[PDB]
């Protein structure tokens, strides 16, 4: 069946939409050449599901039917409880959209009667109908990148499909406690997402040390959520009911597969029909459980296929790495080939080919690659990086605007040990704190979990308990990484690093010269800078 | 071992005390003898560490060890996880206790970096020291209640101790997934906390029609959290280990039970040694299902002891209730005097004798009993209710002041079809609404779990999801219900119920002339006043 079906009513926005990079004083001082960086807004839309629609054939063999039998008896060993109706809530995000009943977020967060008495509602509903398909609104997500210009410039806006606020709670009821633990005990140390940064480094260099010659290869899936079937969204759901539950939430698990998780009507934000889905929704819940299961027993399936030796895979959500055994060159081609031949059968058809990598640092999962440099000592350490180029886009936007989603925190935080989080954000940031005299002030700041409220001050111990003291020591970056700085700095038009490490030994120099845990801050995140 | 040893240090606040109710225009109208209502102090509490101090011996039997062993079996079967720390502080209530460490309840509910640093640290040191005793603050609670001139008129304040902020975010992310779900496996049908009042009522009154000749007993233990002995916290860890946990929940729930549960220093809010607990700390996260594991067990012992012929058992923490078949008057009667000795043994003495009742209407459990009345069809239906002196005097105090815990609200909620909540306690709230034109604004209020925002006009919905909607048709009370309503308004000076429906009539008038929802209100909850 097709993806999805269109009426020809747009998908519009719910508010001023903004292409362009606010142009200036602060944001100029970090990136100069600011037509390079834009937003995505509703206007592209239109282009987005022509590449989101599309036809999907889907013939499974005993590989696959091998692998789901063997995911189901780990499953078949998972207990998992219904949340109530109030922890629920409690878990739900603060800037959650809100319901078209009349309630928000911090209603359901503060446990008002209208979104606890809908909520009852709605699950009530979902127990006595198991039918009827629920509505989901559809919107075009507003993000910022840099052009490419050689894979079209600017990409268009990515489209997102969620319920109701209520129904997203109940959600939680009857899955929050089977999403975060299934995964973890089907999949094991293929379950990308129960890994910090540096455990995920861990991993993939004790995999890659393993292997006699290794080879890897990231295998990206065109349109992931597109090619998911009414097939693998049933399969999912057999998967969940594999485990022990509450009669009620299997009741609300086969409800919400069947009104919600298979497909359903796509409404815009006007309240007219733009059409109906048949894929995953990538504003459900179980998106991100049902894509790792997903993608986790299609890839197994295809390893077996084309028959890798000593294959070992990490999984998150639609992002796969495959790491294993060489057979040479050639017969490295041929197989991945094979692979990729039996995860299109799947449903799981690639955008640009796999290639084979025997290099571990050329492997990009989750947009981020191993590296390696040396701590004071000169041992050698690995950490994770990535292209500086949508992170420092990112930060020159809210250079310009306020924003809850700072990113520029998140990234130094996650990033805390690379030489452009360290030489350039962390600097660029903190001279803006200091000149504003905002060290002391609370920022939002969405990590790849909650919002957190983040003082700036405590980012020595942030960086301590993530990363370890060595981040605060790192030398003696690879030539592949700081070759990618440096020509990503070209490309938009940053001030170069000597630039940084110098701007950095004045803001250093207020930072001890305030005193106390401002000097803390001077003291480990730029040690670099001084000596 | 002595429950308390004591230094000589006082009790003291935190801040002004009130022992006196605020008067009255509004008061006055509901309650006209006011110096019977006080609140409790810290200038009571040197007493209350009188009543709460003293030796525990205890002599265990193999009533209590099989009883024990069977309970240990069930647990066995219980699996659960670790929380995070993100969970953990998304779970913390809205208005606990600030941390010593810089930090409030606020901070953890909204992931600030401070509060999270610092649990992330406590949560460390919990499993990499399991020795040294944790530091807990005592407070004399402050609480309203009714003199009882003939059980001395003031009682002093209960005492309540408590870890810091960070302690008890640490006790959930080991526990919390243990206490919400472990008693209901263990104990069944006899776990009081699983019931709403309407599911307690079926419970007790399937319970009670099921015995040819039905007796049952309240039992009262004497300060029961001071007779919880070391040797019982240590058996309620080893039935927590039972369960199938994460390597690290082990450690912690060890590391708590030894520097925690078992006992330590007590602090004053001026920070100096109070003293020493060898028994059960009243503000952990363990009391309550601790308390019910531990009374269940030491009850269920006691009925084998008693040769109780087909108990079946009611427990909520320390609050007891056993229905079996009655021997007989003189035979019952010499039963509980046998069953009153081995919970005497087992560290549990009663504070009055436990007396047989043969009518289900004279056992008070959770200071509630059944009753019975008819709906509008003339079916008898059965609910909960209670002596209304503490609710009305607290709903006299709370007309005095603002408070987050207005009481008279969840009282309202949870006792919506008695004849004194209906009458007096709707009547009185919804006249003051109306005439500061308030009807629309939320109110904070304590239900027997979370802290709720209520609109008034939300209640129609809310009782009729808890209670159905006999619960505005109830007519033809008991003669003891009545009775017990009728000497209490005598006793604190409220107006006769001939005022209270009358006044209704009129409160009905605004709300149903007002319209829209205000009118749902009149028609719903004031359907009893018209006729
Ligand atoms: C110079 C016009 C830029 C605008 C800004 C925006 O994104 O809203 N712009 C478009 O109007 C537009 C359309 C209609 N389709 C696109 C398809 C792919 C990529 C970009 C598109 C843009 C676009 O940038
Ligand atoms: C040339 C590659 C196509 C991409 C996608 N693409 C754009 O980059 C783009 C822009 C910047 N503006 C447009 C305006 C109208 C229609 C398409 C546009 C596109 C576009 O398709
Ligand atoms: C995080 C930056 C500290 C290190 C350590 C060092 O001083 O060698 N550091 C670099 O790695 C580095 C590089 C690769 N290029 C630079 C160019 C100009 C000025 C400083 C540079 C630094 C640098 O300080
Ligand atoms: C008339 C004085 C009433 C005060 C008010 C208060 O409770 O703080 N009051 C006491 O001072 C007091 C003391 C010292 N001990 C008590 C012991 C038992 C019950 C009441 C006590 C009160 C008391 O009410
Ligand atoms: C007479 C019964 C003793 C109770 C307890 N009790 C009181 O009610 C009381 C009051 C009201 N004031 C006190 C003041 C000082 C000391 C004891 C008090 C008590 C008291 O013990
Ligand atoms: C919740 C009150 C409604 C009922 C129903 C009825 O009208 O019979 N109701 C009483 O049960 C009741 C009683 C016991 N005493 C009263 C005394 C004076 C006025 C009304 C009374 C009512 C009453 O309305």
């Amino acid at each position: 069946s097709m993806s999805y079906t269109w009426t020809g009513a747009l998908i519009t926005p719910c508010a001023a939409e903004e292409s362009k990079l606010p142009i200036n004083a602060l944001s100029n001082s970090l990136l100069r050449h600011h037509n390079m960086v834009y937003a995505t807004t509703s206007r592209s839309a239109g282009l987005r599901q022509k590449k989101v629609t599309f036809d999907r054939l889907q013939v499974l063999d005993d590989h696959y039917r091998d692998v789901l039998k063997e995911m189901k008896a780990k499953a078949s060993t998972v207990k998992a409880k219904l949340l109530s109706v109030e922890e629920a809530c409690k878990l739900t995000p603060p800037h959650s959209a809100k319901s078209k009943f009349g309630y928000g977020a911090k209603d359901v967060r503060n446990l008002s009667s209208k979104a606890v008495n809908h909520i009852h509602s709605v699950w009530k509903d979902l127990l006595e109908d198991t039918v009827t398909p629920i509505d989901t609104t559809i919107m075009a997500k507003n993000e910022v990148f840099c052009v490419q210009p050689e894979k079209g410039g600017r990409k268009p806006a990515r489209l997102i499909v969620f319920p109701d606020l209520g129904v997203r709670v109940c959600e939680k009821m009857a899955l929050y406690d089977v999403v975060s633990t299934l995964p973890q005990v089907v999949m094991g140390s293929s379950y990308g997402f129960q890994y910090s940064p540096g455990q995920r480094v861990e991993f993939l260099v004790n995999t890659w040390k393993s292997k006699k010659n290794p080879m890897g290869f990231s295998y990206d899936t065109r349109c992931f959520d597109s090619t998911v079937t009414e097939n693998d969204i049933r399969v999912e759901e057999s998967i969940y009911q594999c485990c022990d539950l509450a009669p009620e939430a299997r009741q609300a698990i086969k409800s919400l597969t069947e009104r919600l998780y298979i497909g359903g009507p796509l409404t815009n934000s006007k309240g007219q029909n733009c059409g109906y889905r048949r894929c995953r929704a990538s504003g459900v819940l179980t998106t991100s459980c049902g894509n790792t299961l997903t993608c986790y027993l299609k890839a197994s399936a295809a390893c077996r296929a084309a028959k890798l030796q000593d294959c070992t895979m990490l999984v998150n959500g639609d992002d796969l790495v495959v790491i294993c055994e060489s057979a040479g060159t050639q017969e490295d081609a041929a197989s991945l080939r094979v692979f990729t031949e039996a995860m299109t059968r799947y449903s799981a058809p690639p955008g640009d080919p796999p290639q084979p990598e025997y290099d571990l640092e050329l492997i990009t999962s989750c947009s981020s690659n191993v590296s390696v440099a040396h701590d004071a000592s000169g041992k050698r350490v690995y950490y994770l990086t990535r292209d500086p180029t949508t992170p420092l886009a990112r930060a020159a936007w809210e250079t310009a605007r306020h924003t809850p989603v700072n990113s520029w925190l998140g990234n130094i935080i996650m990033y805390a040990p690379t030489l452009w989080a360290r030489m350039i954000l962390m600097t660029h940031f903190f001279s803006i704190l200091l000149a504003q005299e905002q060290l002391e002030k609370a920022l939002d700041c969405q990590i790849y979990g909650a919002c957190y409220s983040i003082e700036p001050l405590d980012l020595p111990q942030i960086i301590e308990r993530l990363h370890g003291l060595s981040a605060f020591s790192l030398h003696s970056y690879s030539p592949g990484e700081i070759n990618r700085v440096a020509s990503c700095l070209r490309k938009l038009g940053v001030p170069p690093l000597r630039v940084w490490r110098h701007r950095a030994r004045s803001v250093r120099a207020r930072l001890l010269s305030q005193g106390g845990r401002a000097a803390t801050c001077g003291k480990y995140l730029f040690n670099w800078a001084v000596k």
